[PDB]
């Protein structure tokens, strides 16, 4: 473990601004951080999770902490920092414009067809990345993409879980708790399909209890109207029964970067 990767913030060391988001894992503040001894002051995002019943002992909480310190990919948040009190609160620097779902919902009329492949890039070369380092990231979805800015996202949420979306998970994760990296092939397939539909819900007033049932029968999430076959095709692939008949995200990178040097082929866009 690189210590120095992970910053050990005192309370005095940040500011919280501002709302961003709240839900059961906690609160999400946009804010400052003023590291003392220094002359700027950056802005950040802090996370304070739920104060835990039973929490995680300080070292156990570290030892996930430098885990996520230690991501160095353009394409997947960084902990920079953290505060250890009753609660945990995470520093990350700052994604302005928000996650990539609520981005895509309110600019649909403006999002051509390069933009939505160079996303789909982007989020597999994230995802590969954490494969190489043997990391499942098991909660991938575009409400867990952020936007640094329209064309550079990052996946976060990395560990988060550590430290249930069923329309977002394979269906060997749903009946038998199991996680792998080609689990997460199914989850960035539906991430694709949420892209491509311009944020609509997946299995949209479906009950969590009759998906399985649903993708047991062979129903899939139907094809985006922009997507070509050669598109769907790839999302279809991911949502395979037999996990290693999935992509593989080295593989996904490959066939997205092809099709965003020719993006009108495959995305048919008003
Ligand atoms: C859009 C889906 C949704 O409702 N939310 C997701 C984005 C939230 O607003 C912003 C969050 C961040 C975060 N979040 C974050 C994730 C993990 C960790 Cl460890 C930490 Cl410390 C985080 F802060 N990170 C960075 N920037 C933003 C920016 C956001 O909006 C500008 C709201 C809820």
């Amino acid at each position: 473990p690189n210590q120095a990767l992970l910053r050990i913030l005192k309370e005095t060391e940040f500011k919280k601004i501002k709302v961003l988001g709240s839900g059961a894992f906690g609160t999400v503040y946009k804010g400052l951080w003023i590291p003392e001894g220094e002359k700027v002051k950056i802005p950040v995002a802090i996370k304070e999770l739920r104060e835990a019943t039973s929490p995680k002992a300080n070292k156990e909480i570290l030892d996930e902490a430098y885990v996520m310190a230690s991501v160095d990919n353009p394409h997947v948040c960084r902990l920079l920092g953290i505060c250890l009190t009753s609660t945990v609160q995470l520093i990350m620097q700052l994604m302005p414009f928000g996650c990539l779902l609520d981005y895509v919902r309110e600019h649909k009329d403006n999002i051509g067809s390069q933009y939505l492949l160079n996303w789909c890039v982007q989020i597999a070369k994230g995802m590969n990345y954490l494969e190489d380092r043997r990391l499942v990231h098991r909660d991938l979805a575009a409400r867990n993409v952020l936007v640094k800015t329209p064309q550079h996202v990052k996946i976060t949420d990395f560990g988060l879980a550590k430290l249930v979306p069923i329309k977002w998970m394979a269906l060997e994760s749903i009946l038998h708790r199991i996680y792998t990296h080609q689990s997460d092939v199914w989850s960035y397939g539906v991430t694709v399909w949420e892209l491509m539909t311009f944020g609509s819900k997946p299995y949209d007033g479906i009950p969590a209890s009759e998906i399985s049932s649903i993708l047991e029968k062979g129903e899939r999430l139907p094809q985006p109207p922009i997507c070509t076959i050669d598109v769907y095709m790839i999302m279809r692939k991911c949502w395979m029964i037999d996990a290693d008949s999935r992509p593989k995200f080295r593989e996904l990178i490959i066939e997205f970067s092809k099709m965003a040097r020719d993006p009108q082929r495959y995305l048919v866009i008003q």
